[PDB]
């Protein structure tokens, strides 16, 4: 019935994003994506703590999918027979049937194909939602990602001016609830099923043990820092499927921020810290002006520094002493000061 | 002194709203409302847990009051002699005297009449506020509702276009703090006074035991699902007097959202999830496009699924396969897949 | 190299703000500020609980600094040899080097001079950020304040109209994490270093023991209530360096609110409650219409009433019975009522 060109997209692992155009003169296409569920034990902190994760495509978050307004998105969801649980997928970008969750429930050994029309622009969460208490459990076990639906003309500033990004990163933030024994040590389990009852008890107290970007504390630091150059406009897409976050680029700003994540609304300008509502994605554009290390955090600094929620950008270029300078290096306080 | 027509309004129990006009060519009236305080034990979850509630008009939330900008709102507050505590009322919509709290303190056996002018448009919280630690205790015991002050021309989209709703629902969200015994079982008390000291201890840790819509887990599910039809524009008013919430319509969107709840500000368009600040009301307009079950949740999914914060909409109509379709039902993964 | 006039500013203790112009026809200046770190035991609640604070200039919050867009801000940071720890300063208003943190680390006995250009308008947080887990610890120990960068033409309503305030107050909100012994009593320590390990354990559970304005429960109540007059436009700057807040003026409104705190964005109008993201400052303008006591709170009323987060305004003037009146004082319920 639906007679449009089909285009297969190969997803890549976050924080990177598959190749796509910003502005396009192409008409609506059927964009084909495949997501494979993988249940697996993963390391989530720098002391080696593990937990029974559940993922789309082996990563937390799941990959970012990028399409344009008016496209049709055809998603094959695969639940391999090595998994132990039923899974599904709900797209906040889609209309009807609980975002598709009601049409995509699959047992291990099955697959399903859903098609939804991208009628609403913005960044949106997708997540597993099998039903009842399984919904939060699957989500906080890692089964969430995001989709970006761009306007066909690309981004604009809400006042008639085009905005173009040179680079795009997807930072998925995950709240985790890892059970502890009586001495406070983290517990380990041989399967998701075995972890469930203890995990639910932690979840009920609503306080995460870990808050991570890209699936583990320190994932986007050190040699996995994100790269940029002075003068580049970088789009940072941030999602949180379950709990609020307050992104902040230390030493920078959000030049243009869609904190509710929807491109039909004009962005706010010059933010210090923005706010991602749990269950949503947002996006921030920033043009780097200074080289050096930047920390991207949630500005609950306890979460950022002590629970895992810090990423680094490494920015190449020349220092601008007009914007900031050390006038006098650390020196002894003058004895003749009051 | 004030010589305007008087109009008695009969309130109805949430989630329904008393009859009112959107746009009106009537001039300012004195709109007369009565609220009766009722202290009573109520069931708040599906396992039958009870707690010592305190309510306006026997319901959590208290009823929605609807007036127009420039109206005068004359509220009779009654505290029957069967109650045990003093109560009052503070309207976030009103100006002066702590929103009226300073003028409405009444002992059991008394009543009081307050008049305030509706100078500010939007949805607003009202709540009991007797003084000091009694303020949070009364509010989280259920003594809160909302008032909507419409512009005389009804809603608009902030760009010169009228917005009209076909239906309106009021969803009051309540955080509850129910004491537990040493084994974790919920405790029961013979009066609010007896529950106070144990309840305060839970409140101090800032983590609710339950988060409910319309006063109990499952209140707006099953046979009390909210009804709509494909093509209808539905206004959902959401209040939270004490704690933030992040409403989300699963399978839908917020077409027009006033998340801060004030109609002098243009709405945001096409939201996935919005944000109600604790101590505020907000409103979202959505035109249903697909039939079926929709879950309305706070998108902390732990709260939604495990603490009680899920409502259902049942929407009648015909399915639109253009917007979403199952291309291939669950089937075995092809043996010839990689 | 930089050849502009220099102007020394003398800071004052919050909630007051040093003298400054709103609109200015002066050109860019180098505005010189000095901040001295002071570690000291402080009382933070009405029962006399103490904690090992760390402050800029002896106060929580640190003082508000006010400059205009295009000014250069030259800050001398002094760490006296009586302190025990290294400190630094990061300005969310500044660009590069982690907001200046990377250029300002000083040991006890040292001082440093940083210059940054005020390129972005709004209110912004500044805070200590020495590195790693020390970042949250220093911030929640009190080392945070705010800077306001005004447009040269002063505030506007985003629709071409000037806004001018008659008075300005800075309300810094601080989440504190005070260790308890096994009976629940607060612990005391002889130094910040000794408190660290127990404090970190409380911080990890993300629930404050106290939430205060101006450094202690009741700081801005009683005789330290903030003064205003009917008809005065008052600007309230509110900062929270680590945790979200939801300001509300009980009996009032926010006439014009920049909840994200950035003056390049038009304010929202007529808010009941607004939202300060942790890691940010915001500002609200209100013109008092009624005399009397107003409570300024975070509208988590548990925090407001039971954890310390309430300030008072005392407003002088004449009561306006048109806006609000008690039509009938408390009286016995008529025996002939149903
Ligand atoms: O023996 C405990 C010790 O070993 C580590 C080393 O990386 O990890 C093990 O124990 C953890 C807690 O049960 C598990 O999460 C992990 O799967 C296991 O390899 C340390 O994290 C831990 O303290
Ligand atoms: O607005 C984007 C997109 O959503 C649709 C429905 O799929 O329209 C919704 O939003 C419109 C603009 O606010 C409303 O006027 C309409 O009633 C509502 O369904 C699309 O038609 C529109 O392109
Ligand atoms: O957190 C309580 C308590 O547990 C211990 C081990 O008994 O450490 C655990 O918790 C720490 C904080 O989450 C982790 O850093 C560590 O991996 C974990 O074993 C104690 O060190 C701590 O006091
Ligand atoms: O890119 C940051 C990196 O560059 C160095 C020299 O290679 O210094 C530059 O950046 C400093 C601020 O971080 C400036 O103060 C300095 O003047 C400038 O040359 C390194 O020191 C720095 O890590
Ligand atoms: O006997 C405990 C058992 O009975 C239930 C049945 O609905 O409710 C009773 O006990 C609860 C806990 O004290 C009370 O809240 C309730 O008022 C009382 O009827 C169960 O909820 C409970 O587990
Ligand atoms: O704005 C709605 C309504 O509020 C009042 C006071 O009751 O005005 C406030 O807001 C005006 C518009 O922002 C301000 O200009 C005014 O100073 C402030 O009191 C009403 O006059 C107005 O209709
Ligand atoms: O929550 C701790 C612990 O308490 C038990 C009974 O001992 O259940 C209580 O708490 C549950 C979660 O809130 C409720 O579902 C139930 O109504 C209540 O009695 C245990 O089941 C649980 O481990
Ligand atoms: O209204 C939802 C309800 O309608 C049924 C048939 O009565 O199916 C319709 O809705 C489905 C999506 O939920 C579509 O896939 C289907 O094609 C459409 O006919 C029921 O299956 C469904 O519960
Ligand atoms: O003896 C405990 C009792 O004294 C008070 C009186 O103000 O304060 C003391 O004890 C507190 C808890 O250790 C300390 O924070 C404080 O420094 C010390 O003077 C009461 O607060 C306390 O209950
Ligand atoms: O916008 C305020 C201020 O920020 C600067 C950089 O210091 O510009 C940023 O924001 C501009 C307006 O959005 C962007 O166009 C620009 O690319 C970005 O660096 C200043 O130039 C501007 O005055
Ligand atoms: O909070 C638990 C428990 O501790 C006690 C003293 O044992 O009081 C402490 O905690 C109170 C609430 O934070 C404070 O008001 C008080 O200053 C502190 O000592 C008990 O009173 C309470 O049950
Ligand atoms: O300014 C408030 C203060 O004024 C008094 C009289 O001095 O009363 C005025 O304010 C009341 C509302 O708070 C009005 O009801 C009253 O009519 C008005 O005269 C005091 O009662 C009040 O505390
Ligand atoms: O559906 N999963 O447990
Ligand atoms: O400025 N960063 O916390
Ligand atoms: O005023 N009530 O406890
Ligand atoms: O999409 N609902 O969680
Ligand atoms: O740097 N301070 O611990
Ligand atoms: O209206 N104040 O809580
Ligand atoms: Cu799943
Ligand atoms: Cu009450
Ligand atoms: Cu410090």
């Amino acid at each position: 019935d639906l007679k449009l060109p089909r285009q297969r997209v190969d997803l890549v692992a976050p924080p990177f994003v598959h190749v796509h155009e910003q502005a396009t003169k192409q008409g609506p296409k059927i964009m084909e994506f495949k997501l494979v569920v993988q249940e697996k034990k993963m390391v989530i902190d720098e002391k080696g703590t593990t937990f029974q994760a559940m993922t789309f495509n082996g990563s937390m978050p799941g990959p970012l999918m990028v399409v344009h307004e008016g496209d049709y998105v055809e998603v094959t969801l695969v639940n391999p027979a090595t998994n132990t649980m039923p899974h599904n997928i709900d797209f906040h970008s889609a209309t009807g049937a609980l975002g598709g969750g009601a049409l995509t429930l699959i047992n291990p050994g099955e697959q399903v194909v859903l098609r939804w029309k991208a009628t609403r622009t913005g960044v949106f969460v997708y997540h597993c939602a099998p039903g009842g208490p399984m919904i939060p459990w699957h989500v906080v076990s890692g089964m969430n990602g995001a989709v970006m639906v761009l306007p066909r003309d690309g981004l604009n500033d809400g006042h008639g001016h085009s905005l173009r990004y040179d680079r795009i990163y997807y930072i998925g933030e995950q709240d985790l609830y890892v059970p502890r024994d009586e001495k406070g040590n983290f517990k380990s389990y041989d399967s998701p099923g075995e972890a469930y009852s203890d995990t639910e008890e932690v979840m009920r107290k609503l306080t995460p043990t870990h808050v991570v970007f890209n699936g583990k504390a320190g994932a986007l630091t050190g040699k996995n820092a994100l790269n940029a150059n002075v003068g580049e406009n970088v789009l940072i897409v941030h999602s949180q499927a379950n709990r609020d976050s307050r992104p902040h680029l230390i030493g920078g700003h959000g030049d243009y921020v869609w904190e509710t994540g929807k491109f039909s609304n004009a962005p706010e300008t010059g933010l210090e810290t923005w706010f991602i509502r749990g269950g949503s994605a947002g996006a921030a554009l920033y043009k780097f002006l200074q080289p050096g290390i930047y920390a991207y955090v949630t500005h609950n600094l306890i979460e950022a520094a002590n629970l895992g929620a810090t990423a680094h950008f490494k920015v190449e270029g020349k220092w601008n002493d007009d914007l900031m300078t050390q006038v006098k290096a650390p020196a002894d306080i003058p004895t003749g000061s009051t």
